[PDB]
């Protein structure tokens, strides 16, 4: 049961937008079954269904980390990425980042 | 060299979230080589970069039909649909269709 360690953005931060979203997790990543979809829950004012914003998702410098790349520049609002992180143990753990883009 | 015939949501309309965008062409499209992309390139009240949401592309009940689905709901805002159509005639023809979500 892997455990994210912490992430770039950060949960709850508000800034610049990313060209990058990196996840850190406690335990190496198996790489065929760690995924993340990334969606926007709000532009700034108004909150709406989450929106799937297309993105890739790969591995890392190191093996414990998940880098998601939007294909295209984040607006400003608010994001989540829904996280499913697998290690050597087989167990599927999800979970989700949520940041602000300015 | 396919032409853009006519389109739902059409062009320049402002009205409802599609469930599915329908571009309809001239000449049959050949599938393998035909695409689309989904760009936002507008919130209410701020213009922004356009940013790539997640769609499936695939041909509809009639060959000269494409169909877009999103894969979420879409937001209030300002959409366009870059498109690239090939008939039998293999000449890649692009444009693009924008519309309005309320
Ligand atoms: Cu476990
Ligand atoms: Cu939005
Ligand atoms: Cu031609
Ligand atoms: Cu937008």
């Amino acid at each position: 049961h892997p455990k994210l360690v912490s992430s770039t953005p950060a949960e709850g931060s508000e800034g610049a937008a990313p060209a990058k979203i990196e996840l850190h997790f406690s335990e190496n990543l198996v790489t065929q079954f760690s995924g993340a979809k990334l969606v926007m829950t709000a532009m700034p004012g108004m909150e709406h269904s989450p929106m799937a914003v297309k993105a890739a998702v790969s591995g890392g410098g190191d093996p414990k980390t998940m880098v998601i790349t939007p294909a295209s520049p984040l607006t400003a609002g608010t994001y989540k990425v829904d996280w499913r992180a697998v290690s050597s143990d087989t167990h599927p753990i999800t979970g989700s980042v949520t940041f602000k883009v300015k």
